């Protein structure tokens, strides 16, 4: 179930394209179409419908898995690389434009196929798996963001996980790269892509210094904007603020800020009050997964006029005469106004997203009620597998320095 | 002549946003709409079809003028926009797609209308004026890109040129925001709707460290790229060597590089015989007027096998089997794989537009073979206007801090 | 014992600057002087005989304690401080300059008081106390730096530890500020102060990526300089390259490199090999604690002549006839060529010193062959103490935001 | 006449660091004691006596030149390079600690020669020279910053001016590069010598954003501060918005600032109500000429108790209770606090120096009444002459590019 199917062939060349972007992840491929290690597996996928999830979704197939996937969110959906997956061998039940119920549908119907395997990126189907007691067949799973292990990590404290799970987001190869150096320029791509706006004057507000806050705030300042921090982390508005960021209150923010992009894993982080003292002409949006954390609801009661200017560029007259800009739907706008990601650095986290399923069919003895990070070694692998491809020596140890480390006392 | 007026409406929406980011240039416009001082002017331009040249030709039309308006490059019309200036009073011939003929063609239109005053980007309609012995009833004229200077600039060496015209491009508020910032993003921009690649890990080589290289490698730098210049100048590769950035010739540069723009006024600085030496997977893009920076005809005769991958992004097969991509098809990657400057930039760029056809009609004494600077008087309203928008105080001097620099003797 | 007993007048008005800028320190000294947490304790420390370790003594003192103090480093110990901490009640021996013999002579001398806590920076306090059976009457003690904790916990896993030991240096309030933002600029500091050299246009090499290694390779490129990183680890190798730098071995960064700093806690991270490598002019420097990062006995072997240029710049001619500038013989730069870290900085690092050397005499019911990471409470306390200090207001999370992060369930 | 000529040999070792650090310059003075340019002429000179201004001195005895030295700041001057330049054949008339007496009478020490050549900083050599009646024998001079060439020309306005001058202020290979980058890093090392200061969490207010100020902000920034930037002129403060600072008016920056660095040419341009308004220790520099930037005059009368903290750093305690600390008593901080520009950096300015006296004796035939700015082709030697010492290589123009520059007409 696809939106055109008539795009595959232009939806093809983009999986191409990324894979030729993903070498480390089509290095996997080439010992998953050798060794078969998936044979007989089922995998039920819930994900950003992308180029880049082509790549992982048809390597786990050259491995002998059969994948049926839905979307993770609405409007992320590429519709011509949910067709081209399609014209291959993937259930795919996804297209961009959906409704929540048809967001629900695509997610039964990837789950008639009773998968062994779940990977999941935001917790919908973790949640959804464990509310309706499916489970039953279920033999692990994996988690893509920091959202979705929140909630998995929550769902392990009451002791209602019935399958391990691997936090793939824990991984350093995953957090330190895709939340920080990905968002980073995805979050700016679609902010331009959806507005044609100048960086280089403004005050840029970003709420959140974790991983992805972080990196959108580098890549404001790379942009030339003057960053304003807010934290509710002692230690995060400390580090914003030792890096040369202005760090305050959301309350003095909204006077000053241009452009206000949330990156935390919370709850109406932009609210109404905030965003009636904006600027007029301010610009937000939302890097999170889920589309609460501002508060859009609010906006829309307390504005008298909303109008299109263009895709994922929503104007809203508030009733003291000022105009707000919301950007992408309170989605995250990188996936919804641009891209997404790129594609070099997917394929990190779907390096170990493929290694950490093999993790989980080549295990069974694992705790079917808790969170699991990525092994280190396939954090390892993964790492060597990127420098390898992209060229890269390190400096190996010698025998006198692996000595030397060992080592407490001195040496006369 | 346009391509789809159905589109009016969209693209006025897309007018009105450029209206509300140039602020300054609507200031101008009140003071135009009362004064009318071109009225009776007939205008004939040569511009980048976009939002933000729609808000000045409209200007223009406010201060009671006549203009008629053809694209300066066949790829960067924006339809919607060209449709939305034709439901309004503007005889605009330009749309997306169009051919050489098709070009000239809509710039011999455009001077059916016999123009009092001339308006170019890259040169070309100040050339066909001459060389077609038209002029007869110019009066004067403004050039805005650094590559349509120079050719003025060497057409009155031969003492061709008939009208004065004024070198808005070498205003400080112009070169300093519009070629330096402005392309900067603009750039990084049309690089990432082409191709979605992660500039973060990769060797990116700017060719040319004038105010535009200099604005992209800073912008490069600022995504994370590890920035190479080439340069043939001593003090601007001198320059760019204390900025940081790696300096070094293009055949060394050719096998390192991962991304080439080139952002000189110049012809085939990136050469048939670097893209042999270059390697599997280099993207190639210009920033500069013109699509000859880049050999791209070299390119297609060394080249076995072409084809599109998405809009604006081509891949070359070479007689190595190495693929190269090239981006916009050589044509400036801001204006035709994305939009242009943002529409606060041009707003500084536009009031020594707007403001400079005003002084040309205001006088009339002044040398028909000469190229002008823009008056400073104009060039120093242009910042005081965008900082009057902005709310941007500076300080005012002191009298004894003006006496005391008007001294040089023993004492204060 | 110290060297001048005269200077106490200019170290006072040192120690009292430091006193100025380390805020947060002075409000534990407060609550300390009151509440005289450490009396009947006797400390034996060996620290950086600094204005900031006069801080940190002398609010151990307020709190009812005895303290002995002995230097880390032959060349750190700032004389005037010295002797202004002796004219007070602080068993303080150290002075610039000392023989190796001197410093042990002088441990030995704090370790006469018999100490219940032991406070110490490289780990060479804790190992003489061990090899030496005196744990006899020590309770618990503390360890600075990170190449201190990595021989405390070889102790630990060779089961000889006889007291806990709290590992300060991995406190988030520690290595994310002393050893990122205080060694950046401190190290920047001692190469400036020793060589007025130009960074701008030069190659600048960091060997070890960790917490300082990126802390120094931030403040080479922002002072303009195009760095180059070595390590060993794929993980921060990595890292080092999605942050703009070449990472390469040091056989290749050897013939490139103009200036060399070490940041590693490791033995001939700069080889003999590798200096007859190096350019004529090359500088070689060392960041880490103890002067083994450069294989300095290696260089006066293969020299031919050396000679002091000014304070701790020394040259040695090569047997190719080239020179190698050595800064401070190889010990840590920061601390020999200037004076260490800033106040500011420091006062993060010794506000968890003071807060959790408390916390060791709060209790006694801790397991002996442990390492602890400070309490994660008293990292807080640190961070919130350094806020307030600052001015800095953190946004407060309400109640509906904390219940939206415990839930897994559906619905929003 | 020096200070102290045992220091001497301490002294050479610092002009044989600066002569290995200078390339260009030594390139130069081959050729001058080869060809002896300047045989029979006497050179008086009025510049900071620092280990760079004895390589250029010494350059120029070289030429056959005969050369007497005064120091253009009375806490500039290297006492030790002094002593050294003494015991050759230089007649030095400098030390550390003048008095403005002692000043004015080292200036007629080397105006006893009566010299044909007037080399100045500041332009108080040029002003003596001319309010005193001299300049009978003088044949022409230099003029080395900003501030010097200020008073200049108001001395060719006013018609005062009896030889001509050589601006090497203005030449590209030294505004570029002394007063941006050198200045940069020369004011900040000047700070941390006088104050071990953290930069990275504190406001950092510039007032100037010419050549120094923005030099200052970009290593503000680098070093982690929140720069904000303080401009008079509306082009400058436009620049620094868009280079990503907070641009105010001393009114609101007074309140703001943690560091206030000064770096216009001009006259109590942080004024003492706008001390009173500071908060409690902030720190005040200047790195324009003269101490006159800062009204330090004004700030000693709002004072109560003075004292100083350590070298170059004053404590103020003001009526409202309030500290306010002062470096190098608002003399320049970058050469009173710390060495001045690194020797790199000086190549630059002082080869213009060396080749541009050298063009004025090759001359007579100049208008001597009139300031001409550096000739181009020695700018442009100064530029090649570095490029290649560094072994910095730069593209070669093909034949074709060269056609392509001059056509102007449509296509070829
Ligand atoms: N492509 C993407 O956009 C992308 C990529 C990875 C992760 N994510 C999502 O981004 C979000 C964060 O990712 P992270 O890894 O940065 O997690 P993270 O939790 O490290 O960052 C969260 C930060 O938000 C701060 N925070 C929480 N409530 C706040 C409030 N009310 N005001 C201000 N700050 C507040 C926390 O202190 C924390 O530092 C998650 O929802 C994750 O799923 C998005
Ligand atoms: N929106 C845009 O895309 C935009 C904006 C402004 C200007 N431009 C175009 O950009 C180009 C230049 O802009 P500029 O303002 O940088 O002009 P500029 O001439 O100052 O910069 C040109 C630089 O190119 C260097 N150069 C010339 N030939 C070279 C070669 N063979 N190898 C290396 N370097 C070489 C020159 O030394 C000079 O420094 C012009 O074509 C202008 O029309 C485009
Ligand atoms: N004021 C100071 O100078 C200061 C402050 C804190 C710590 N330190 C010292 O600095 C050193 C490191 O501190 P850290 O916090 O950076 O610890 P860290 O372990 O994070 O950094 C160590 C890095 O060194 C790298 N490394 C080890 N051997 C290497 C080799 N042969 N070649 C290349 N890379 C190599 C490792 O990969 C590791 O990432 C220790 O000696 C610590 O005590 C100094
Ligand atoms: N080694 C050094 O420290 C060094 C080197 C070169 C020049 N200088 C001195 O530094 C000073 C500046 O040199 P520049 O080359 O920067 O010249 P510049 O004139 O480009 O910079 C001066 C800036 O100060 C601004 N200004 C004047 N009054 C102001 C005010 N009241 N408030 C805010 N801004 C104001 C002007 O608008 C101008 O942009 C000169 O006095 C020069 O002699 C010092
Ligand atoms: N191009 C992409 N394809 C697939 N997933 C992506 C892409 N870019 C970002 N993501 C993922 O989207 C998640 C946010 O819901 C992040 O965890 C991130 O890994
Ligand atoms: N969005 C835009 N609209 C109109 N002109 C533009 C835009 N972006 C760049 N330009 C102009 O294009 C010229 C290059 O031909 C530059 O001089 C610049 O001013
Ligand atoms: N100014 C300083 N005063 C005291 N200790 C310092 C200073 N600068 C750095 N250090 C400490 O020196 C140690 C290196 O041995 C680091 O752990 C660091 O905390
Ligand atoms: N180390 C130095 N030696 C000599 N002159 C210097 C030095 N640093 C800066 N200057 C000069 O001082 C002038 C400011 O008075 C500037 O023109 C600059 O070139």
């Amino acid at each position: 179930r696809v939106k055109d199917l008539s795009l595959a062939e232009q939806g093809r060349k983009q999986i191409e394209w990324a894979e030729l972007h993903m070498p480390a992840l089509m290095e996997i491929r080439k010992r998953f179409n050798a060794e078969k290690p998936l044979d007989g597996i089922r995998i039920g996928a819930v994900l950003h419908v992308t180029k880049e999830t082509a790549v992982l979704v048809e390597t786990l197939k050259a491995g002998g898995a059969e994948i049926a996937l839905a979307g993770s969110n609405p409007l992320s959906t590429q519709d011509d690389v949910a067709a081209g997956l399609a014209k291959n061998g993937i259930h795919v039940y996804a297209w961009r434009g959906e409704t929540e119920k048809d967001y629900y549908d695509n997610i039964r119907e990837i789950l008639k196929y009773e998968p062994h395997v779940i990977m999941d990126d935001g917790g919908d189907l973790h949640a959804y798996v464990h509310e309706n007691n499916l489970t039953s067949k279920i033999v692990g799973g994996t988690e893509e963001t920091t959202t979705g292990v929140i909630r998995l990590k929550a769902m392990e404290e009451e002791k209602v996980l019935k399958y391990p799970v691997i936090a793939v987001n824990n991984a350093f190869t995953k957090y330190l790269f895709d939340n920080r150096i990905g968002t980073g320029q995805s979050t700016i791509d679609g902010i331009l892509r959806a507005t044609n706006i100048l960086i280089a004057g403004k005050v840029a507000v970003v709420i959140g210094y974790g991983w992805v806050g972080r990196g959108i705030a580098s890549r404001f300042k790379g942009m030339g904007a003057r960053v304003i921090v807010v934290e509710s982390s002692p230690f995060r508005a400390l580090e914003a603020l030792m890096d040369g960021f202005d760090v305050m209150t959301m309350n003095r923010a909204s006077e000053i800020g241009d452009i206000f992009v949330t990156a935390t894993g919370n709850l109406n982080v932009v609210s109404r009050d905030h965003i009636l003292r904006m600027k007029d002409g301010a610009v937000l949006a939302n890097s999170g997964h889920f589309n609460v954390e501002i508060d859009v609801k609010g906006l829309k009661e307390i504005s008298v006029e909303t109008r299109e200017v263009r895709q994922n560029l929503e104007e809203y007259k508030l009733r003291n005469g000022k105009r707000i800009y919301l950007l992408a739907d309170g989605r995250l706008v990188n996936l919804v106004a641009a891209e997404g990601h790129p594609s070099e650095v997917m394929d990190l986290s779907f390096c170990n997203q493929a290694l950490s399923v093999e993790h989980l069919i080549k295990n069974k003895g694992k705790l079917e009620n808790k969170v699991y990070n990525v092994p280190i070694e396939i954090d390892e692998q993964v790492a060597r597998l990127k420098l390898k491809a992209l060229g890269i020596e390190i400096e190996e140890l010698t025998i006198e320095q692996k000595e030397y480390i060992k080592q407490w006392k001195y040496g006369t």
